[PDB]
């Protein structure tokens, strides 16, 4: 007996047994890749429970410092990898395309991990990013857990948060986290965030397909079953009504990016409250005529184009 | 339809298609393992094709040096993967008994990648290990494919092979190898190698059961179609009239271990070759009465048992 089906992705039967089918394949670290030009990765242990995948692009100058990308993957809370083809050649395309470090968060998946252990994942392995300002390579003679390429390589004035879908979701849930707990006690800043069609459940006006109205609502259900409020919980409803003050995050500038479909109107209520709210920075849109999976798709000219505008960002 | 048909673990089709009996289960990386008390791994790119990962076992004292252990899995050339649980879970308790640090490597599979590549990967792989010897931390401001792990705590007057199966076989070719082309220009040499259920195809002077002489060979088919001499090429018939002398092991010590079953016979004609070679050097044998698949069941007092004696060489 099912409590969750969808299929051929995600099987969730009543006695907690979970079936995953036609999940993407694992891609193994490599130097030098030769289809993105030479961009490397590597795949690190930040706790028992969370681990990440570290980009480096083709570095041309030993002594260069490279903005630092810390990204959140999508897919329901409950499916992929940071280590999987789908999520990871989206990645290594915009570490190329940025000349940006990336540290891609491998979180425990739902539903065997309801939330919040995602949020607390990513935020995990943001702190552990954090961690390295202001190291030299000596730290790595004590210090087992830190990463050499960050060390050598990233630039902690621009530091970026990015996610997708879900990832965005918790993109969202770590700015709020951010302005309240500073990262590294305040020695870090995060400078801004993509947020690529945030996974959000708020009330709009329009009637929705079932599609939208059940299946699209049922991942926040399956993920975090006891959430305070159900889908009018502040960490899925940014706009409910004893919501943190969007306000408060904890960046400078924000990139939300939305597709023509039925969630648009969700996203725009989103922005609307961030606009109202009186959050300063930058807040810049990047309104798509063009359906979701078009951005994954990473030899196509529309996934190329949706990629390079979302890219353009990290400065 | 077929050309190759290993049942239950691979088929080959004619259009070039293969189907695999599904893996065991990917492991991430993970720091502080709880279950063996404290080992960490973490997944690196040794050039574009080849990967490895690395292990260290619980860390006392910082200015500690530890034996380094150079792991290729077996699974018939075609199956399975250093980052995957079969294997894993095997390398993390030998790492924990040996108290050594692991270089697990992950080499291309056949058919699609046929022989000699995961030979060449294995070679390169010990090639990158050795590469680190004299190196300070330092060098990791210039050289993004060097491993901190390793600098720190490796002690290269004790570097070991350690292979099963299919990469015993890897192990055996690796050591000829290392006699001929020295590691990093003679600047390492091995001290000692163990081959766990070697795979060999010798000629036994009576046939054996219908597996060993039919599906237990298709492997080395399957794995390398154009080798020269077919199943009396030297790389998986050592004692060939046209093979390389094993006295040109390049190491000093052997552990050789077999199991209660047929592929004794062939082992015991592969030591019977070494032992009239003159290779000087001390060779131990673990011939256990127990069957091959007892030493991979890592809760079991069986596999603790077979384990320690295996580990007890890594001195």
């Amino acid at each position: 007996e099912t409590i969750f089906d969808l299929p051929p992705y995600i099987k969730v039967f009543k006695d907690g047994r979970v079936e995953r089918l036609h999940s993407s394949p694992y891609v193994p670290p490599s130097l030098n890749d030769p289809e993105t030009g030479g961009v490397s990765w590597k795949d690190v242990p930040i706790s028992s429970v969370v681990s990440a995948r570290i980009y480096l692009p083709k570095i041309n100058n030993h002594d260069e410092k490279l903005p630092i990308i810390v990204y959140f993957h999508g897919a329901g809370f409950c499916l992929e990898s940071a280590f999987k083809s789908f999520f990871h050649t989206y990645v290594k395309h915009f570490v190329a395309e940025a000349k940006a470090i990336a540290v891609s968060v491998e979180f425990r998946l739902a539903p065997e991990n309801h939330l919040p252990a995602a949020y607390e994942d990513c935020w995990e392995a943001l702190q552990w990013v954090a961690s390295h300002v202001g190291l030299d390579i000596s730290s790595l003679k004590t210090c087992i857990d830190k990463d050499p390429w960050i060390i050598n390589y990233a630039d902690f004035d621009r530091l970026y948060l990015w996610g997708d879908s879900t990832g965005a979701n918790i993109v969202h849930n770590t700015l709020i986290r951010s302005g309240k707990e500073k990262l590294n006690g305040g020695k870090v800043k995060i400078l801004g965030a993509i947020l690529y069609y945030p996974y959000f459940l708020i009330r709009t006006s329009s009637k929705q397909s079932d599609y939208m109205e059940n299946e699209y609502r049922s991942y926040w259900k399956l993920a975090y079953p006891d959430a305070p409020g159900g889908n009018d919980n502040p960490m899925i409803n940014p706009t409910a009504e004893n919501a943190p003050d969007l306000a408060g995050y904890g960046c400078s500038r924000l990139l939300i990016s939305m597709v023509a479909d039925e969630a648009r109107d969700i996203t725009l209520l989103y922005i609307d409250a961030l606009e109202k709210s009186g959050w300063k920075g930058e807040l810049d849109v990047a309104d798509f005529d063009k359906q979701y999976f078009e951005l994954f798709e990473m030899e196509t000219e529309v996934a190329k184009n949706m990629l390079r505008r979302l890219a353009s960002f990290i400065k």
